[PDB]
DNA sequence: CATTAGA
DNA sequence: TCTAATG
């Protein structure tokens, strides 16, 4: 957590880069086993030779840990870092609708910068074209004080469309956070779970309410069960319009609320833990359900769920308020 | 790890 | 269809 920090840090760096500048998946996953057991590891690691003896860990990385180790630094780490290519491609990539395949595309042509990219939005996509008009914004964190009038009005159109509608904003949000990065908005209806051939239109209507009133003004992509979006609250009487915001909402099956409910609101840890623990209390937790363990290894059959609540009574917990569901 | 675009 | 990008 700190004894092995410049360890994993460096050999993370090291990973990310053959990952995107270069397309060595695998020297890749090679620096992420390392950077993650050399984690693991309770004591300060004295030489290549010492973390040498670990799984994963080869002459190669080893190598790597003596000159980190020896010099307070690392060329290959100091070339790339400066790597102007390179440099390219994790910059391009902040660009939302941008991912590695693109990056290099794009450098390739001659598009490094944001600039750039403006020049030739017609080798863009609408994705990226969106991306590439709100970059500021996208990368800007969101105000609690704005999640919460965003919830608002969220919650209002959903309920003026049906009021058999269920919304729940889902994330840090939901979490206490006193800042977020994008809403996430579960959503279900009892006329549509597990079974119920769908009803796209369930989603649809949504969207197109939040729409006609100007609460979302871009489609990042609209599916019958996830739409990606862009938002923004009513610029109010002048001198102060809001950023662009990063929005999503989801369908589901009102049998399979609460578990994804649960489980989205995270933290990533709160969920690990309550899982490893359900595992003990004879139980599967997985983002839709919660199955019983049958000792001949595993099992089946997924127990009714009608709140966050039933998913806690069967593992016998305490009911954890999301504000304490850190972890 | 599943969903959407797109070509 | 596959392949990329988001989460
Ligand atoms: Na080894
Ligand atoms: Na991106």
């Amino acid at each position: 957590e700190t004894l092995n920090g410049g360890i994993t840090d460096m050999l993370t760096e090291l990973a990310n880069f053959e990952k995107n500048v270069s397309q060595a998946i695998h020297k890749y996953n090679a620096y992420r086993k390392a950077a993650s057991v050399i984690a693991k590891y309770p004591h300060k690691i004295k030489s290549g030779a010492e973390a040498k003896k670990l799984p994963g860990v080869g002459t190669k990385i080893a190598e790597k840990i003596d000159e980190f180790l020896a010099t307070g630094k690392l060329r290959k780490l100091e070339k790339i870092r400066q790597d102007d290519t390179s440099s390219s491609i994790n910059f391009l990539t902040r660009v939302s609708g941008i991912g590695p395949s693109a990056a290099r595309k794009f450098v390739d042509e001659g598009i490094k910068t944001l600039e750039d990219l403006r020049k030739n939005e017609d080798k863009l996509n609408h994705h990226q074209r969106i991306g590439l008009k709100y970059f500021g914004d996208f990368e800007k964190r969101i105000p609690r004080e704005e999640m919460l009038q965003m919830q608002d009005i969220v919650l209002n159109e959903v309920k003026k469309v049906d009021s058999e509608y269920i919304a729940t904003v889902c994330g840090s949000f939901r979490r206490g956070a006193e800042s977020s990065g994008d809403m996430d908005v579960l959503l279900t209806h009892p006329s549509f779970t597990s079974e119920s051939t769908k009803q796209p239109k369930l989603l649809h209507q949504v969207v197109e309410q939040l729409q006609k009133v100007h609460f979302i003004t871009d489609t990042l992509s609209k599916g019958e069960t996830k739409f990606m979006g862009v938002c923004q609250l009513p610029s109010k009487n002048d001198e102060k319009e809001y950023p662009h915001r990063r929005i999503d909402i989801r369908l589901i099956p009102k049998d399979q609320y609460y578990c994804g409910v649960l489980y989205f609101t995270g933290s990533d840890i709160f969920n690990k833990n309550m899982r490893a623990h359900a595992l003990e209390k004879g139980f599967t937790i997985n983002e839709y359900t919660i199955r019983p363990l049958g000792v001949t290894g595993v099992a089946g059959e997924p127990l009714p769920v009608d709140s966050e609540k039933d998913i806690f009574d069967y593992i016998q917990w305490k009911y954890r308020e999301p504000k304490d569901r850190s972890e």
